[PDB]
């Protein structure tokens, strides 16, 4: 399960799916539709895991079939109160 990164997630658009990640002035796009999604290495649902999404610390890994897992290590907010 090579990692892709571990950082902030910005931009995040609930209807196309998609976040940013930064990690040391890089960033890292995903569409993370088909992702596993885990909270502290919990998995969880794609809606517990977007409640917590906007401004969390993830990293993004993929295992040798390309499924991509999403696991939040620091816990973000909702669309709603991110603004």
């Amino acid at each position: 399960s090579a990692v892709l990164v571990t950082g902030e997630v910005s931009n995040v658009d609930l209807d196309k799916t998609t976040i940013t990640i930064s990690e040391d002035g890089k960033t890292f796009n995903y569409n993370y539709e088909e992702a596993i999604f885990k909270l502290h290495n919990n998995v969880v649902s794609q809606s517990k895991f977007e409640s917590l999404l906007f401004g969390a610390t993830v990293t993004a890994s993929k295992d040798d079939k390309g499924v991509l897992t999403l696991n939040i290590i620091d816990e973000g907010v909702d669309a709603l109160e991110h603004h």
